[PDB]
């Protein structure tokens, strides 16, 4: 069956090109987490792009960390050369991500979208 | 008040983002709206697939509609224009419309996705 995509982001926001003033990476299952820790004291939303099968998420295709003025600090994507994630993956990087940017002091929440997909795997 | 908008899409984001020429060009603005179609394609079989914007489980705005061969090749599209103010149902399903009738004309065979057969028919 064909997967259509749901997503948070407007599709400069997929596409935009950032970058991190301090980089951390880690690669975490079949995922790959980045997070400019240079950002410090600021409110992040995380905003995903699911791929949808019968009106439930599958896959994550992009996940991306805002600030509230709209700057990038923050990515969890998939590496296409590694066998897909699962849905566990995807909770672990998500918790790694998050972690990591409340180290850091920032106030982060995540869209419906996250939630639904978390909830369900 | 007001509600976030979220994004459903039959394109991947290359789709979207690829670009592409026609050989022999052929556009319009109309309401405001961009129609964009390669008269140069001819006997192809085509497919309308879109992204539109959505709350509450129902698609509200085009954000763009692209037409592909079935090799992949991009050969016609809509997209919004940003400096116009917004688009109805009713631009949208014209346009939609006028890139079909378009492309029938140079006896391509065209079909839709679901997500647009949903918008057109309820609006």
């Amino acid at each position: 069956p064909a997967s259509r995509y749901l997503t948070d982001m407007t599709l400069e926001e997929m596409s935009r090109d950032w970058f991190m003033l301090m980089p951390k990476q880690k690669v975490a299952g079949s995922l790959c987490i980045k997070m400019d820790q240079a950002i410090m004291d600021k409110t992040i939303i995380l905003k995903a792009n699911f791929s949808v099968i019968f009106d439930r998420l599958e896959t994550l295709i992009l996940l991306r960390a805002f600030t509230e003025e709209g700057a990038i600090v923050g990515e969890i994507s998939p590496l296409p050369s590694l066998p897909g994630h699962t849905g566990e993956d995807v909770k672990n990087a998500i918790g790694v991500l998050i972690g990591g940017l409340e180290a850091n002091d920032n106030t982060v929440r995540v869209t419906e979208t996250i939630q639904r997909f978390a909830w369900r795997n």
